[PDB]
């Protein structure tokens, strides 16, 4: 009763979801708005840092990694959809073609102070985004027979919901994750809570539905312990999405 893998290949519509989600013209701009104070208290304040972060399902959006890219000398993006690689590859090489990017580049260069300007951050993120791979967080090696370096950090933004037909694969893809992660490395997960759709336009792609307590059990079960958790009331609009708020997390593995 839970979307196939493969409707990602096909029916999930990058350019389509940047449009529903991403605009930042609404519910949807003040959760994007949260997720970027977070993403800049954990980078540029906190001491997460390194040479190398994973982005695990990353869609076709960078909004997560604006201010990752000042802390970590390599990003690497993965996703399940060839679709949204494209997508992510047309705004890496600055095609005319890729998404507008610039008020919410705009936003995170104000958050970090203003040392930065838009060009510069966007250069910043362009250098440090060298591999676009596909992944699979329901399997035991999530990105095939790539290999890579063990990471300082693991990122991901909205993915293991739609990704984990059940609460077992979410502990799985947690543990799986955990396999690209150096010992002691931080792992830092955004999502939504109590959904079990998203839409993009007129077609809908299913989600897990967790409460906080199921998340903070599956993250302790797949060996790693919480540094902060935070949940957030704010649910995207009821066109887009049946949530009852969000969850940021920073753990370390064991
Ligand atoms: N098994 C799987 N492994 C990895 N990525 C998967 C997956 N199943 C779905 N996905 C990806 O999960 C993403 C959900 S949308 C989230 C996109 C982006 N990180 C954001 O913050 O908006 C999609 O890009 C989809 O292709
Ligand atoms: C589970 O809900 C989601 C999953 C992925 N992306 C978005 C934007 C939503 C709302």
């Amino acid at each position: 009763g839970f979307t196939s893998k493969d409707t990602y290949l096909s029916h999930f519509n990058p350019r389509d979801y940047l449009e529903k989600y991403y605009k930042f013209g609404s519910a949807e701009s003040q959760i994007l708005k949260h997720l970027l104070k977070n993403l800049f208290k954990i980078f540029c304040l906190d001491g997460v840092k390194g040479d190398l972060l994973i982005d695990i399902g990353s869609g076709p959006t960078i909004y997560q990694l604006l201010s990752a890219c000042e802390s970590f000398k390599e990003i690497v993006v993965t996703d399940y959809s060839d679709q949204n690689l494209q997508e992510l590859e047309k705004w890496l090489k600055a095609a005319p073609a890729a998404f507008d990017w610039s008020p919410v580049v705009t936003y995170v260069c104000d958050l970090e102070g203003n040392r930065v300007k838009g060009p510069e951050k966007e250069e910043k993120l362009r250098q440090a985004v060298k591999q676009v791979l596909k992944c699979d967080v329901t399997q035991s090696q999530p990105l095939g027979a790539v290999p890579l370096p063990p990471a300082d950090c693991v990122l991901s933004t909205l993915c293991l919901d739609a990704a984990c037909p059940d609460l077992p694969t979410y502990c799985r893809a947690l543990r799986n994750l955990g396999s690209l992660l150096k010992p002691g490395g931080f792992l830092v997960i955004m999502d939504a809570l109590k959904s079990s759709y998203y839409m993009i336009g007129e077609q809908k792609f299913s989600s897990l539905p967790l409460g906080r307590e199921a998340v903070e059990a599956a993250v302790k079960e797949a060996g790693y312990t919480i540094e902060w958790f935070e949940v957030i009331s704010q649910s995207y609009s009821s066109t887009m999405a049946n949530n009852e708020g969000l969850f940021s997390l920073v753990a370390r593995k064991l």
